[PDB]
């Protein structure tokens, strides 16, 4: 097991059934977060007060308290072009699509 | 294995060594979250955009994809009253200590 961190997510929407909408983009990097949350907890991974105290209680009795978790700690948006029902053009904003940094909550 | 979920976390400080100085409070429930995050995302979980699409993969191929995880999607923080050095009372307040809600990341 290794230290929370950002790896890939490549998404793929010829996947979603929206063939007949979709135009652009039609895959992605999404990221997403894996790894181990402890001491020491690195700057990067910006702790809460709340995730130093659990990290903490879990050091000290593992079974009492689990580890915090790596997640997701800024996500920013990605807009999609697509061709509705009415025929339209759309270009559509979609938020919280890709991961910007990993830390441990 | 249960769904996502906020439990107790009892945090006691008279185990910290801030003894010559704390006066109140002496220990708080700070909770944590624990417990899957898998479909059906119900709404308290909040899920961001994300997250649904990496549930979705992780439920279509488990290898390729971790799953999500429940941590703090809202805290409140705590004051705390203690004398310092020069002797002087000091009322302090310390954000995010206190769990209000969990959800999947």
């Amino acid at each position: 097991k290794a230290r929370c961190s950002r790896k890939a997510l490549h998404v793929n929407f010829k996947d979603m059934g929206w063939d007949d909408w979709i135009i652009a983009p039609l895959e992605y990097e999404a990221f997403h977060c894996e790894g181990l949350c402890e001491f020491p907890l690195r700057s990067h991974l910006e702790p809460t007060n709340h995730a130093v105290i659990q990290t903490l209680m879990n050091s000290m009795d593992p079974e009492s308290t689990p580890p915090t978790c790596c997640v997701p700690t800024r996500l920013s948006p990605i807009s999609i072009l697509f061709i509705d029902s009415a025929n339209n053009v759309v270009y559509k904003q979609y938020e919280d699509m890709v991961v910007e940094s990993c830390g441990c909550r």
